[PDB]
């Protein structure tokens, strides 16, 4: 699809078995889901914002379908105030800006 | 243009006199500058991001050019770690997501 810009651009998503929204986001370089059951091993990592840093959980190697398009990539997991698709799925699934 | 996002979607802007890099920021419903020299009146305002919460000064009916387009609103001034376009100004210009 092409995506206009007047509202918040949430998608549909699915991930370890689950539906969720999350929001397209070219300002984020990862992609962050907020807490929620993933099986598997994972990693700390520590990510910045705006308002600071939040403690994450880092999971490698994740499928996630985007608005009915597949990837597979990290996912971060943590408290973040929105799910976040991050640039690192968004050129899996072609996703373009343009004006 | 069309910006693949291999790569952080960074543009130059014009405002208040003076050049920056600002962030293509889908995620992002506001515009967040760094801390800047603007003139006029301005009004506190709390916003949130990951980490948590940032005071900045909210300025109205702000010139900014975006990559050579120009747009008119609401520019967030404070410590934001990077210059965000929001929606509020991505819409101006025309800007759409695509996949
Ligand atoms: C600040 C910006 C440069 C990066 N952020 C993405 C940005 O789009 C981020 C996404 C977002 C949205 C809503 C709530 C949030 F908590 C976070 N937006 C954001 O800070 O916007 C704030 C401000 C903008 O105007 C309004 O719209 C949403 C609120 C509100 C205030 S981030 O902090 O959420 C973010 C996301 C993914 C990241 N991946 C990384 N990886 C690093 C290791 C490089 O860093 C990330 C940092």
């Amino acid at each position: 699809p092409q995506i206009t810009l007047w509202q918040r651009p949430l998608v549909t998503i699915k991930i370890g078995g689950q539906l969720k929204e999350a929001l397209l986001d070219t300002g984020a370089d990862d992609t962050v889901l907020e807490e929620m059951n993933l099986p598997g091993r994972w990693k700390p990592k520590m990510i910045g914002g705006i308002g600071g840093f939040i403690k994450v959980r880092q999971y490698d190697q994740i499928l996630i379908e985007i608005c009915g398009h597949k990837a597979i990539g990290t996912v971060l997991v943590g408290p973040t105030p929105v799910n976040i698709i991050g640039r690192n799925l968004l050129t899996q699934i072609g996703c373009t800006l343009n004006f």
